[PDB]
């Protein structure tokens, strides 16, 4: 396991301190993030939601600040994030979303204490 590695997927994935629902498409895309569905080069993920804090507030939750809920972890407090749902396209640089912006109990997988992992709703894509 390399958890310093994925920890720094996870900060380029789902930590934007600033992102918004408008931002959607560009921080997902190639000039950005350039976030990719698992198994592919160039495909569209039907999912991916930002977390609007800084990294160290969100690694709390992998601390004092969350509780298990399984094999991950339950944030004790909601969070403000972006969920960006797959509204059309295959492949970059066309991966067009439709954002929601809301507030959360975000549910992480954490290794020794660094969060690795994002838990996303199922969503229905299209």
């Amino acid at each position: 396991m390399h958890v310093k590695e994925r920890y720094k997927n996870f900060l380029n994935q789902h930590v934007g301190p600033d992102m918004s629902v408008q931002r959607c498409n560009s921080e997902i895309g190639p000039n950005n993030r350039k976030i990719t569905l698992s198994g592919t080069d160039n495909g569209c993920k039907p999912v991916n939601t930002f977390i609007l804090a800084n990294k160290r507030l969100i690694k709390t939750v992998c601390g004092r600040a969350g509780s298990p809920q399984g094999n991950m972890v339950r944030s004790n407090q909601p969070f403000p994030v972006v969920k960006c749902v797959l509204n059309n396209g295959e492949r970059h640089p066309y991966c067009e979303y439709r954002g929601t912006r809301s507030t959360r109990y975000i549910v992480l997988k954490c290794e020794e204490g660094w969060p690795v992992h994002y838990h996303e709703d199922e969503v229905n894509v299209g």
